[PDB]
């Protein structure tokens, strides 16, 4: 039937609905590091996030995001292997049942607890819906989630996350500083891919950091209680929203760094 992570609507069904599922720039993928080309004219990376301004958090059913004004300039990513400006429009996290699983990416085939993922539209093309359908038109930086320390920055959102336990519910959700989820390091590995979800549009160019940023078990907990159902349904727990990895077929990872 719809789209999701159970046994009968899951990733393996996905492409009788999305035949782009069977594409040749699909994600998430493994990230060999052996086999990641250091690029030295790749330029580091610009985040500009002071301005951001945050509106609401909503439980959407398969994620919970938190959607920013992409009405001007505020929040741009820009450099790296980019060319023009991303506006950040929503982050979101991919979680698992358990700590050994959750992330997207995988490296050297590790999986980690989670993976956040901040989602950039192109400017050039006016808004995100033209944006999706471009080659270019998205930037996503994904960051690994391992456990450990609690990360102070993540708090707000876990404390609101009560308040949109079910599909559709939203909350105000304002002055959130997407800074406090950055790891110290920018260095970064990048390849061409597509969305992790359906539609799986081939447009994304993925900027996944090398350096995880730790939260403490407690914080992943609370996301792990968060419901896919809508209110007054049967309770499904929100707990692996995420993909297995995808054939690199003609694809080359290239790293930042070396
Ligand atoms: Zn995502
Ligand atoms: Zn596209």
């Amino acid at each position: 039937h719809h789209w999701g992570y159970g046994k009968h609507n899951g990733p393996e069904h996905w492409h009788k609905d999305f035949p782009i599922a069977k594409g040749e720039r699909q994600s998430p993928v493994d990230i060999d590091t052996h086999t990641a080309k250091y690029d030295p004219s790749l330029k580091p990376l610009s985040v500009s996030y002071d301005q951001a301004t945050s509106l609401r958090i909503l439980n959407n059913g398969h994620a919970f995001n938190v959607e920013f004004d992409d009405s001007q300039d505020k929040a741009v990513l820009k450099g790296g292997p980019l060319d023009g400006t991303y506006r950040l429009i929503q982050f979101h996290f991919h979680w698992g049942s358990l700590d050994g699983q959750g992330s997207q990416h995988t490296v050297d085939k590790k999986k980690y607890a989670a993976e956040l993922h901040l989602v950039h539209w192109n400017t050039k093309y006016g808004d995100f819906g033209k944006a999706v359908q471009q080659p270019d038109g998205l930037a996503v930086l994904g960051i690994f989630l391992k456990v450990g320390s609690a990360k102070p920055g993540l708090q707000k959102v876990v404390d609101v996350l009560d308040s949109i336990k079910t599909k559709g519910k939203s909350a105000d959700f304002t002055n959130f500083d997407p800074r406090g989820l950055l790891p110290e390091s920018l260095d970064y590995w990048t390849y061409p891919g597509s969305l992790t979800t359906p539609p799986l549009l081939e447009c994304v160019t993925w900027i996944v950091l090398k350096e995880p940023i730790s939260v403490s078990s407690e914080q992943v907990l609370k996301f792990r209680k968060l419901n896919f159902n809508g209110e007054g349904e049967p309770e499904e727990l929100m707990v692996d929203n995420w993909r297995p990895a995808q054939p690199l077929k003609n694809r080359q990872i290239k790293a930042s760094f070396k």
